[PDB]
């Protein structure tokens, strides 16, 4: 499922999108996805430190650690990382959605968003990093930590407009 | 997938050079990410020129279908839709979602609007949303579409036109 | 599948495509259908006036997939010649008969079978009568004859296929 | 499948009460098993009723027919009771029980759709007409009404099934 | 699965005491086994109670209805006892037991969420599920319709309040 | 297969007590050696009482077919054949091979005399051997049986009676 | 498991006759259902005689564990728990859950009360359920338990006596 | 395989052993045991070995061969279906006067082809043993076991591999 | 397959095809036949006058697939030289004998076998009669002898095969 | 299996440019079709220049070994054979079939002349190999027959003495 | 394995541009075939310049190892052996086998001389005898001591391997 594009040079579609500073996160997040995403972010920062990056998100979520690698890289680099949810952003996918530059987090009208953080590691360290997630989510949305602690414990499916109301995105994109 | 040189592509890649996107499988997230990317690619090359999305699809994921739906609506280009073979469920929803006056089917092509049945209530909620968009795009009442997407009828290309799922049946 | 390089690289199918030649050498499913349809649409954009050549060695396949190639053959402006090498069975034989009039061919030892093997039953029968109606138009046979023969497994000689109206000529060596 | 004490499993222990469970897709292994049970029960007694419980999605025509012919051949009455579902060939076997003794539980769904693809087409169609004719005889419906209905997918309530003539009574708690 | 001795496995020895264990997902195989145990027990004695223990994630609606109907048809009262979990079709069968005689142990969990071949028939049998749950629990059909569409775990005590069981079996 | 305990057999063993053999599958060496054994067992219990061979078989190995066939002919007891469901290829050869006047089919049974296609010469040799045995046991000419065993037409129970493969169709 | 004729018991069937139940693996629903049925069985035979539950288990399903728990609490007879080898998570919960005065470990037995981490809020609700019960059964405050069950501590048989998880370490 | 015995176990009661498969070491060890069991019961009465076999391992075939020859009882051999390779060799190895075939049974003496010298050496011993048990010259068995030739039951009697074709 | 550059990169087979060499090195099925036919069609479009060299090391395969290859050898204009290296069996030996007059060769240690080994039985027998007739035409042997011989497995030496009319020459080192 | 750029090759294609064919696996039909093709290609580029066939092979198919043998003997250029590691059966036969004076082994290479086993055809082709080995080694046919029926590992020097190779290459 | 555009490479091919070869896995025939090829290539490229063979290997096939060994000794240029990570069994024999003065190891590398025990026992013990013999020459240890130490699985430090005579130097940062 990846066509070729030859300018007058052969790119598959994603590599051609990367040329325009577009990164497609279209899968479950594991370490392989994270290493690839971080790499693309580093490449694009190196090309241009002033120019916006566009990160598109269609993701069921995944590994907290891998999710955090991408997060911290988004925060480190100078360029503004816009975020755009195109199909779904659940758990760590919605966390990355909300971690886009302020004013620059978007979703298409019909995109679903879920803040539910589900669940060998010791229980106390899982709970410790969870607190870390809630604290970061509390800031980037303007909601109280109490309210985010509750909400991430349930599997609430948000509409694009609920997400905006909630503070996970800045705008719903209009045709 | 044969190779073509004008610098070498496969067929689909050469068709994309003429702004042709082929949707020829069940729609899952990988297909969705792929169709969306191509549409985004095409938009940036020319925001004015038409896009042609051929559809031969038994359907698939609602969320994947909607991601493609929304990209069609969002981009500036008119997306034509042409049904060859079959458009079922979410494939039939995408066919109906093409630019007005520019939804087509070949003569022997087939269309089934039945949308098959994670919290039930969420599924049923997104389901009401599909019926309304299908009402808006066909001109049929919401109640009529309610009944029809819950039953598995096959429409001929001609029935699909009479129904408002397409604008024209293409003739040789 | 060997490579062909013109001082530009192709595989044989791709270089045969350069001569407006398409090879259908397998069971027809959705993947083969989309591949063939694309080749036809491509070849049409290259030149709307020149003949296209469709070689058929196929045991059959999906009615849906077969109808997508059918309608695409009809839709495009160029003549599609059909050439049966090896075998045309079921939906394979339908596409052989779908070629431009006067331009449906078969090699001398090729074999044709129009038996169409047997979603609600109602719809299967409906699209069957639609196959039968179309084969009747393309072969010159009455729909009652097509009806009986598509319900039985029936190997036609290349010459018999000519006598039937499935092909126009048997290619002489 | 638990043990009952001479140690049976439940089915073996129910066979002692002349009860046969048809709880699966019907194929040749199921058919041979059902047939042998029916022949064994005729051997034990030719006068006493048999009880065939049916919870089955359907299956092979030929296998359905081997059971059907064996129900008709043996001397005893074979009661049929639909628990859960009787589809395709399972609904045909439901309607083939002794007249007056075809039952369904209140919530059991019956569907007379006979699938085509789920042999030469002609032969399949021949045996379809024979199934239709038998269904006509056993429901009291016209061969024509039954043609239409078995070509389509309808789930019938137990009551509608009785209204139809597929069963004689709905068992009340 | 231990053996007890005249040689039985435990389930079969429990069967001798008119106890049936529903301990898994309900499919047609599970359904046929259960229905068979009921018909067997009924023949053996039409007056004596039957005990159905339930630890089930759920399953096939057809399979579940097969069991439901057989429970209702036979003469003996069938007591239902939820141990562990009753979800979806398992919770339906729990409610399906003789009224006065539906139980759960204190840490048991009940979920009535009914998860979602043509759409109209599925929605049709949903309404038929809802209407029976409405009768057996005393809750209005509008309330059951809402609650079976949402995924929600109930305490044994909460399930008693709801009308799915008659009592929490206190230790 | 259920259990039957008398005052423990599986069903098939209980039927074997009545001299009933069930051939319900594709004929391979393993099926052949089971069938031959049941035959030698029953000849030994009683060399005078009929044996009942029920046939629901898609066919199988020619060699395994012949091992069963040669055993039927060699033992003293009359072997009745009853086709339930289907008899094809070597299943129909064995059906025709039961005692004269004791070959039966249920009304909806299907019978296919098609023998489908070692060095080629030896396959053809043992086919001539099949054809000549079918010739004797049906009363049809060797010419005719050659044409007919070379085609795959399905025969009605009654059509198989007319053919001479069975003696009677069993009435309810 | 080998046979023992006392009528042929496997060793587990033999031990069940002495009211001995062995829980020797990860706790899933099959195991839970097996243990529950064995409990109900032994309870039927004699509601006054002790039952002995030997535990060597890495833990398992909380629901499956609670089903075993609830049945121990429900039945009349005293369930003695004996840890041979290991009791972890739900294994150690079931160990602590035996009759008061009658919870044992072999001297080299290991005990770990870490409960590992399907909506998050429901999981956390059931953990609290465990913590409170462990609190009732050890004499420790819910706060020490909620702290200790969140981390990877291995307890010696002796240390587990210190903790109130077992009553006695079995003298050889 | 119906039933307390299963059929084969019931036939063993009547001193009947059924070789219905490829001959490998599992099969060989089974046959040998049955042969030893039967002679323990009565070393006088005949044993009946039915053969329907595509052949198999030389070594495994020689284990059955040697057990037949060793024991006191006559071991009749009866080919049903086919005896090929080691199966045909075992057929010809039955008590003299007591090697039978059913009328449509098929016999093939081709023995198809660890160092090559060992297998060519063991092959000579087979040829020599077939020459003895048929009354053919060794040079004729040499040629004949080197090609793949199906014999009729009658042809096999004419060859000396069986004594009689069984009459129905 | 290793690579050769003339920067035009081939695999050896693509490099050979440059020099009009096709290697039929495997069991003949649909995939193989489709490949060879296309290579034959390619080479024909390239130069219709110059010879083609078809090297054959093959145990045989599908009859349909064989005839598809045969029919294309006969149809195209170029002379197709056939060279047996190693083995030609069944349809391999049939394709070997189908090469140009005076231009069918074998390497000295090559083995050739005409046995064709054994869809309704009668269709098989009728296409067998096709092969035998053609073998008769190309070897000069009577149809009697060929029928007799295609029904048994005899291995033919390079020289024996020349004797028989399957090849024209044995290639001298 | 690295890439070399002059034009981009893998090492084998790069070595093919220097007329070096590497026979490094069991011989089957695919290996034979490949080696033959390389030999044909190489004779097309130059018919007088030597070719170098390195052999590390446990053996393989007889038909396939003969296809390669026959191609070697047919083409004009001299085919030097070099045994690295092992040459067994059909491997050792292809070692022996190299141009006279131009058949080599490395000092620690191993050579096994054992040929493993309708039977009559197998024996015939086996008499065919024996007769070619005898010609090329210079050994009597009776001695080849004894030795190929035996599993006999030959030292590089022992293989020289035997006449399978001409020289043992020196470090 | 990343690309390198200098012309495109994977890293190993780029390193091979600098006469560096990486032996990174268990040695079998496919590894040996590769290493030998890389060595003949580098010789042909330049017969006087040093080759650098990096060894990180648990060892493997004796025949395969000796093929690598013989090629190192045959070709003209010096082969340096550098153990990174692990050299065990035939890996450590290959390490000993590098140009005298030019066998190296990283400081934390591990070296195991144990040569573990389908061929006859007699041949295995005889090719083992030449392994011992060759290690005695290259290390300077008596054959008696070599026999002893290669029958035991002791692990050497890079330094102990130096004192043993398997390498010349432990590499300095």
């Amino acid at each position: 499922l990846i066509p070729t594009v030859i300018e007058t040079r052969a790119y598959d579609i994603y590599s051609r999108l990367l040329k325009d500073r577009i990164i497609m996160l279209g899968s479950q997040i594991d370490d392989n996805v994270a290493n690839s995403i971080v790499s693309q972010l580093l490449f694009l920062q190196a090309q241009d430190s002033e120019k916006d990056i566009y990160l598109y998100i269609n993701s069921p979520g995944g590994s907290v650690t891998a999710g955090f690698a991408i997060y911290d890289t988004i925060q480190h680099i100078k360029p503004d990382v816009q975020t755009i949810c195109i199909g779904m952003a659940a758990s760590m996918g919605s966390f990355l959605l909300a971690a886009g530059a302020k004013g620059k987090r978007f979703a298409l009208p019909n995109a679903e968003v879920m803040i539910h953080q589900p669940l060998e590691i010791a229980a106390n360290h899982i709970l410790k990093t969870r607190e870390k997630l809630n604290r970061i989510l509390s800031e980037r949305t303007g909601q109280s930590i109490e309210k985010i602690q509750k909400d991430t414990d349930r599997d609430n499916f948000l509409t694009a407009e609920e997400a905006k109301e909630y503070g996970l995105i800045d705008e719903v994109m209009v045709p």
